[PDB]
Parts: structure tokens; C-alpha cells; sequence
């Protein structure tokens, strides 16, 4: 694993999230679905719990994006970069942001939501891009068919516990 | 009615479009059929022609908004601007931003999208603001109930005749 400059991590254990719009390509539910389930992710191995918020502002800010869509990091077309999110902190900060140039996808189609989701609230949350290319958070989104052996590696586990720790409930092997 | 200066129009009468994302407030298809009832308001008097594209860059983009996004022109929060549009030519032009801070609907409960997207679309196709009270391109929002007496006014007509013309036959 690797993290953000000095450790930007949140203070607080319960985040708010917002999908402020969504994409053509999958129904509402299926967009939802994978959000919720890419937190999860996260909170099964950490303290963090998630709530939603139809309105106003949110810790994590959820958005589909074209190109150039309000920040100073414009999208690259159908391709290379899938999606981008930010470090811990205020604002812009712990925010998500979706291309909408590519095919977002329920199964193995074109690219993952959920995977995707998963991998950039690794970065809301405080993990940068790892070596481990069997983790997560290393920066390729690779060539899967399970999902059902998604799994979060130990690299992972290992950076956001180090982050956070583990979850309250939950004995350590 | 008015147009914009030196008279920007399409060049061509088929056109196509395309729905870039969608809004939190509404189901996708009542997005969808708000977009093709205020497109068809202005094919029922001229020319023109729409078309649904999926992908690639379609002439007029169709987008929700929130502050600041792709333009020099953020959004505002709860009210005041609504949406805009951008007069016709490449690019950005022609195309359409909503204001997502408010609340969409299908009805006259909030803030509605056919409406909206018909004067928004009338810009997108050469449409000034007009000085007719009763016009679709006059500025003003009406929180307008009755819907179910809609007409395009003879202004409205008027201007976009003045630019495509009239229906073939
Ligand atoms: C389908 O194509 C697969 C190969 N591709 C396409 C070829 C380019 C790389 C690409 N990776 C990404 O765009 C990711 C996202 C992933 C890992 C989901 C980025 C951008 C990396 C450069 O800064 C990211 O890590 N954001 O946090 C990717 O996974
Ligand atoms: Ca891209
Ligand atoms: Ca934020
Ligand atoms: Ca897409
Ligand atoms: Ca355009
Ligand atoms: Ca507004
Ligand atoms: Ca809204
Ligand atoms: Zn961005
Ligand atoms: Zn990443
Ligand atoms: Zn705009
Ligand atoms: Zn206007």
C-alpha cells in the first residue's frame, strides 16, 4: 500500500455520501447497488459506517463526469482514465468522480461499477495507488470475470487498518 | 420575438442529440420524454428533425449542472437560473445545461422540465428572449399549472419560421 502525503484520513467515523447525478448507461438501482456495495467494501474491514444524504453537501460527493465538468482535472474521452477521486479533507476532498465516456457496467461488459467504485473510495478514504498488483489499489483496472472473488487483498486490509483499524466488532486473528 | 446576433443558425435541419447524464430527482424515462416533448414543440413547426444519439458528440448535448461545471457560467443554487443554452454552432453551442439545484419535475410541484427544456431548446435553435408576455421565449418563469392547455404562442412561431420555415407540406 501506499497513502496521501502525511496521512490525510477522516477524524470522524461516520461519512456522509451523495450520488449527485447519474449516468445514461445503467438504471438508478444498478448505479446505487454499487455504490452501496463499494462501501461496504470498506466498512467490513474498518470502524467507518456510511449514510446517504438526498441533498445538500456530503463527505463523498458521487458524480458521472464528461471531459471538462467543474474541477482541474478534466476526463480523457472513450478510455484511459476510467475515474478520479480525492484524499481525505474538506470540499473537492473525499469527492468521486465517474467518465461517462466509458461503459459502465453491472457485469464484466465494459467498465465495472462496482470495481471502479470500490477502487476510488480506496481514495476518499486515504489509499493511494499500491504495488501490490494483486490489490485493489494498484492504478489498472484489470481483465476479470468473477465477482465473486472480489475479495479485498491484504495490502488493503493492511492500509486502511492502518488508517483506521479494524471494525469494533471483529476479533483479530 | 428575437434572434441572437448575426442571426446563428443550423445549417442543416437535421439534428441530433444527446442526454449526457441524468437528474437524482426524476425517473429517467420522465427525463427522457420531458427532452422529446420540448424538442417536438418545435419540430411540429418547421423543418426540423431530431435524432438520439447514445454516444459521440451529438449537436445539441444535453446535461445536469450544479455550480460550477463545464462553463464559464456556474450555476447558482435553489432558483433564480434555472438552465441555460447556447446559441447554434460547434461545440458547446447548441447545447443545454439544467440547473440541478432545483427540483425537477413532471409536474408544476417544483420546477418543470418540459418548460424548461422548450425555452432552453429554443435558445439551443436560435431563439432570443422575446418581449411577448404569452411567449414560450420570454423570459419569465410562470409556475404554470396548466400545462394542459399548452400552445406554442403565434410569437414562438413567428420566429422560428423566420429562421427554418414552415412545415414542408
Ligand atoms: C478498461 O481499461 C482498463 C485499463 N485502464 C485503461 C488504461 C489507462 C489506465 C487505467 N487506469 C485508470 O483510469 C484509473 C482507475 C482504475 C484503476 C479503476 C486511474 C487513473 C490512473 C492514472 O492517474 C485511477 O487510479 N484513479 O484513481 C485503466 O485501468
Ligand atoms: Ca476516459
Ligand atoms: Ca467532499
Ligand atoms: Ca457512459
Ligand atoms: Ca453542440
Ligand atoms: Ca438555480
Ligand atoms: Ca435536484
Ligand atoms: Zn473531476
Ligand atoms: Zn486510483
Ligand atoms: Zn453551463
Ligand atoms: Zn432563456
Amino acid at each position: 500500500f501506499r497513502t496521501f502525503p502525511g496521512i490525510p484520513k477522516w477524524r470522524k467515523t461516520h461519512l456522509t455520501y451523495r450520488i449527485v447525478n447519474y449516468t445514461p448507461d445503467l438504471p438508478k438501482d444498478a448505479v446505487d447497488s454499487a455504490v452501496e456495495k463499494a462501501l461496504k467494501v470498506w466498512e467490513e474491514v474498518t470502524p467507518l459506517t456510511f449514510s446517504r444524504l438526498y441533498e445538500g453537501e456530503a463527505d463523498i460527493m458521487i458524480s458521472f463526469a464528461v471531459r471538462e465538468h467543474g474541477d482541474f482535472y478534466p476526463f480523457d474521452g472513450p478510455g484511459n482514465v476510467l475515474a478520479h477521486a480525492y484524499a481525505p479533507g474538506p470540499g473537492i476532498n473525499g469527492d468521486a468522480h465517474f467518465d461517462d465516456d466509458e461503459q459502465w457496467t453491472k457485469d464484466t461488459t465494459g467498465t465495472n461499477l462496482f470495481l471502479v467504485a470500490a477502487h476510488e473510495i480506496g481514495h476518499s478514504l486515504g489509499l493511494f495507488h499500491s504495488a501490490n498488483t494483486e490489490a485493489l489499489m494498484y492504478p489498472l483496472y484489470h481483465s476479470l470475470t468473477d465477482l465473486t472473488r472480489f475479495r479485498l487483498s491484504q495490502d488493503d486490509i493492511n492500509g486502511i487498518q492502518s488508517l483506521y483499524g479494524p471494525p469494533p466488532d471483529s476479533p483479530e486473528t
